[PDB]
Formats: C-alpha cells, structure tokens, sequence
C-alpha cells in the first residue's frame, strides 16, 4: 500500500532521470553535430565562391 | 494491486519514452531539412557563379 | 511468484518499447545521414561537370 | 533489504542497462554520420577548389 506505490512511484523517478539525462544529451549531440556541419559548409561555400 | 500497480508503471513511463523519442524525431527531421535547404541553396549559388 | 513474475513482466514490456523506439530512431538517423550523403555527392558532381 | 526494495533495484537495473544501451549506440550512431558527412565534405571542398 504505502509500500507498493512508493516503490512504484521510486522506479518510475529512478527510471524517468536515467531516461531524460539520456535524451538531453542526444538532444545535445544532434544540436552540436549539426550545428557544426552548418559552419563546416557555410565556410565551405563563403570559400569557394570567394576562390571563383 | 500488484498487476495494477506494473501496469502503472508500465504506462508512466512509457509516455515519458515516447515523450522523448517523439521530440528526438522531431528534432533529426528539422536538422535534417535545414541541412538539405542549406545545401541546395549554396550549390544553386555555386552554380549561378561559375 | 507475484513478485518475480510481476517484475520480469515490467522489464520485458519496457524493453520493447524502448527497442522500438531506439530501432525508429535507428532507421531515421541512418536514412537522413545516407540522403544528405547522396545530395552532397549529387551536388557536387553536378557543379564539378557544369565547371 | 526487502524483497520489493531489491526487486526494484533489479527493474530499474536491467531497464538501466537497455536504456544506456540504445543511448550509446545512437551515440556512436550519430558521431559516426556526422564524420562520415564532414569527411564527405572536405574531399569534395578540396576537389572544387582544384577545379575551378
């Protein structure tokens, strides 16, 4: 009873961090990872047109 | 109670999953779009410059 | 028991989801990364052949 | 501690595993297509510019 949904209540929590401190840092992989192969290819671009 | 109380679980954190998932699919899609519009858009500029 | 039973089922039920969604997340990561491979090198091909 | 305490523990465990698990492959995943992508980038930066 007390037991029963506090160690419900605990697994969902203990799972729910492990879940979202994973997730935050995909989100931040794909944000910097993209985020770098746009400056990549804008200088890319500002290069060679400045090189034609 | 105890097969009410797994399936509780069960379903809490599977919206948290699918929370979660859904906004990382969001997110590689409008990654993605942006880079595919990023790129054409400088090649069409290449192109009209050479 | 109640319990074991019970525990083992969480974990199989969770588990699909989460495969599921790393699979989904797997496949588009892959066919994002393998278009923008295949409009890169159409890209430059196209500039390299109009030069 | 008690058989739901260390039941718990054995769910959020293995659900701990698998959850790390996937993350680290789409980890290794996404690193791997964005150097795949940049490696692709700069060979074809360096052969535009020896040939315009």
């Amino acid at each position: 009873g007390s037991i029963i949904n506090e160690t419900a209540d605990d697994i969902v929590y203990r799972l729910t961090v492990i879940i979202d401190d994973r997730y935050e840092s995909l989100k931040n992989l794909i944000t910097l990872r993209a985020d770098r192969l746009e400056m990549i290819i804008n200088d890319n671009v500002s290069t060679i047109l400045a090189s034609i």
